[PDB]
C-alpha cells in the first residue's frame, strides 16, 4: 500500500488514487509575488481555548494528536471561510535533513517541516461526511524552521518514544495547540486537497506566512519514529512529504500587503 519510498511513494499514488492528477491537488508552491492581496478576506479566528486533546497515534505515515470533536470547542472561522470548522487532529510532515520536509513551499523554499491542524465544516455534521464535500475541510498549515526550541511542542516530542512504531497510541490529554502557533496569523489561501491518500479535494488551505522555530533536538526526535510496525525491519519515519503539484486553474490569495 502507499507510502513514501521508491516503490510506493508519491509518483505511484495515482494508480490507486487517480484524483492524484486532479484539478486541485496539494501541496503547491506559493509564488509570493503573484499571490494577490485580497482586502475582502475577513480576519482569521482561531479559538482553541477549550480544545480537548485525547490521544496521540502513529499511523504508519505520520503521528496524529486527536481531539474530542463531539462539542463546539476548538474552532477555526473567518479568513476565507464561510461558517465554522471544528478541530479534529493535527499532524506534521518532515524531512530526513533540515533542508527539506515541508509540503508547501514559498518561492520554492522548503522548510524543515510543516504542521497541519485539520478542521471539518460543522454544517456537514462529522468528518466523514465533510470529506465528501468540496468545502468540507479547512487546514491551517504552519511551517517549522530549525533554530530556537518551541516550548509548546515539547510535550509532543516527549511522548514519541511511546509511539515509535505503526499502530501504537498513547493517552495524550490536556495538550494546548495554542502553543504551536506563531505570533502573526497573516496567511495565504487557496483551494486544494489532502496531501496524503486518499487525496480528497475538500480542503480550504490557510498557510501561515510566519514559521515557528523548533530546535534541532526536537526535530531529531521526530526522525526517530518508525514507518514500520513493532517487530519489523526498522524504516525511519522521515521524508513523509509530497512535493508540490501543478497549480492548474487556481489563484492563491494573501491576507496581507
Ligand atoms: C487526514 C488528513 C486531513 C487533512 C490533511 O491535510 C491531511 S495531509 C490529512
Ligand atoms: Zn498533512
Amino acid at each position: 500500500h502507499w507510502g513514501y519510498g521508491k516503490h510506493n511513494g508519491p509518483e505511484h499514488w495515482h494508480k490507486d488514487f487517480p484524483i492524484a492528477k486532479g484539478e486541485r491537488q496539494s501541496p503547491v508552491d506559493i509564488d509570493t509575488h503573484t499571490a494577490k492581496y485580497d482586502p475582502s478576506l475577513k480576519p482569521l479566528s482561531v479559538s482553541y481555548d477549550q480544545a480537548t486533546s485525547l490521544r496521540i497515534l502513529n499511523n504508519g505515515h505520520a503521528f496524529n494528536v486527536e481531539f474530542d470533536d463531539s462539542q463546539d470547542k476548538a474552532v477555526l472561522k473567518g479568513g476565507p471561510l464561510d461558517g465554522t470548522y471544528r478541530l479534529i487532529q493535527f499532524h506534521f510532515h518532515w524531512g530526513s535533513l533540515d533542508g527539506q520536509g515541508s509540503e508547501h513551499t514559498v518561492d520554492k523554499k522548503k522548510y524543515a517541516a510543516e504542521l497541519h491542524l485539520v478542521h471539518w465544516n460543522t454544517k456537514y455534521g462529522d468528518f466523514g461526511k465533510a470529506v465528501q464535500q468540496p468545502d468540507g475541510l479547512a487546514v491551517l498549515g504552519i511551517f517549522l524552521k530549525v533554530g530556537s526550541a518551541k516550548p509548546g511542542l515539547q510535550k509532543v516530542v516527549d511522548v514519541l518514544d511511546s509511539i515509535k512504531t505503526k499502530g501504537k497510541s498513547a493517552d495524550f490529554t490536556n495538550f494546548d495547540p495554542r502553543g504551536l502557533l506563531p505570533e502573526s496569523l497573516d496567511y495565504w489561501t487557496y483551494p486544494g486537497s489532502l496531501t496524503t491518500p486518499p487525496l480528497l479535494e475538500c480542503v480550504t488551505w490557510i498557510v501561515l506566512k510566519e514559521p515557528i522555530s523548533v530546535s534541532s533536538e526536537q526535530v531529531l526526535k521526530f526522525r526517530k519514529l518508525n514507518f514500520n510496525g513493532e517487530g519489523e525491519p526498522e524504516e525511519l519515519m522521515v521524508d513523509n512529504w509530497r512535493p508540490a503539484q501543478p497549480l492548474k486553474n487556481r489563484q492563491i490569495k494573501a491576507s496581507f500587503k
